[PDB]
């Protein structure tokens, strides 16, 4: 494995493992703990193995021994990223099974908690475990049937520091006052927002990270460690008129799309349009690596010069670009231009693998000579303003394999 999940109970585990599955990791769970999974022959194929301590009853010590040895387990094993999944409400020996997943995990490990879960209610404010506008401890977990709790405010509950993101901070920014914090801090998160930066932070601390968290964190951090895969820029092409699409290519570009946008009059011949391509072939080689790359084509009409002229233009300049600089994908619309595309590459077909959303799906090219390229097609007229970023953003936050 190269993700391991340590969660306190099996409810838990099952969940987090599937928000890892849905993301494209390659996942296993055990029933109980790891070392019978990892026995089996077949636990090369899994990416992600989620296990289960039964230790939410557990007395402190007993929790902090089993915690311990699946840890250490997972470590011996290979494991690279290590998630310590927990109730969003704090219901366990919750100081003692931190400590010893942190200690196990090694001596420069951070454990970064976050049980936040905004859209079941749950966030961390000044420290605080919120359920909708109370503390924990107002609310029935004071009086679990099993494990009580007892305190709300989780830096006086492991005695260590509290951050809030200061600012509308970076990842990179915040990675660094978390580390600062070591070895134990707390982190609030107020929405989905705060989440996914946190996430996002912890992917920048990368192996020392100790992310404690609930079902809230389980997603973002399965989509930013998948981001770790990179083949090149995303490939946008968008070729339609409808002003639907026009708008989701302004906002592209504004979201930091390097964008390359000829006039009619350069796609008019071949002449023009050898000249025009070259500069681009020759630049993009050289510039810096962008996340995504745009060709667009123009507003309007010239007489002599045919859309669907227009179209295999761009579809061959994006095959060439595919082709001669690697790509981490393609994203292309509308129709013509989805068909023009997958025209240049001779690809024949998508193997559908999900969605950005109903009717723009997301697969793998089939056949032809960029087999295998993540791919996202879509309607001209099709999708909200900002489909186009959340197609080449779905691209990078998948793991493909």
């Amino acid at each position: 494995p190269y993700i391991g999940i340590v969660a306190d109970d099996l409810t838990g585990s099952g969940d987090t493992a599937v928000q890892f599955v849905r993301a494209g990791w390659a996942t296993q769970l055990s029933v109980g703990g790891a070392e019978q999974a990892l026995a089996d022959p077949a636990v090369r194929q899994a990416e992600v193995l989620a296990v289960t301590t039964h230790s939410r009853p557990l007395a402190a010590a007993d929790a902090a021994a089993v915690v311990r040895g699946e840890v250490e387990r997972l470590r011996a094993a290979g494991v690279q990223r290590l998630y310590k999944k927990v109730d969003s409400t704090l219901r366990g020996a919750f100081k003692a099974e931190i400590d010893a997943a942190r200690l196990a995990w090694g001596e420069d490990a951070i454990a970064v908690v976050c049980p936040a879960f905004p859209v079941t209610g749950r966030t961390v404010r000044q420290g605080v475990l919120y359920v909708g506008d109370r503390p924990v401890t107002e609310t029935s977990a004071a009086t679990d049937p099993v494990t009580p709790v007892t305190e709300s405010h989780i830096p006086t509950l492991l005695g260590c520091a509290q951050l809030a993101a200061q600012a509308g901070e970076t990842p990179a920014e915040l990675a660094r006052r978390i580390a600062a914090a070591a070895p134990v801090v707390v982190v609030d998160a107020l929405d989905d927002a705060d989440v996914q930066r946190l996430a996002r932070a912890i992917g920048v601390l990368g192996q020392r990270a100790v992310p404690v968290g609930s079902g809230g964190l389980a997603a973002p951090l399965a989509r930013v460690w998948a981001g770790g895969q990179a083949a090149g820029p995303v490939l946008v092409v968008v070729t339609s008129q409808h002003s639907a699409a026009r708008q989701q290519a302004a906002a592209l570009q504004q979201a930091g799309a390097r964008t390359w946008a000829p006039t009619l009059a350069q796609l008019a011949d071949d002449r023009n349009w050898a000249a025009w391509t070259a500069e681009v072939e020759a630049a993009e080689h050289g510039m810096p690596a962008v996340d995504a790359l745009m060709l667009l084509a123009p507003e309007g009409r010239l007489a002599g010069l045919d859309a669907d002229s227009v179209a295999r233009r761009l579809g061959e300049l994006a095959a060439r670009l595919v082709l001669a600089h690697g790509a981490a994908g393609v994203v292309a619309t509308g129709g013509d231009g989805a068909s023009a595309v997958l025209a240049a590459l001779q690809a024949s077909g998508i193997a559908l693998v999900d969605e950005v959303t109903g009717g723009v799906p997301l697969g793998t090219l089939t056949g032809g000579q960029a087999a295998g390229l993540p791919v996202v097609t879509k309607a001209g007229g099709f999708g909200e303003q900002d489909v186009l970023i959340r197609a080449a953003q779905a691209i990078r936050e998948r793991r493909f394999t």
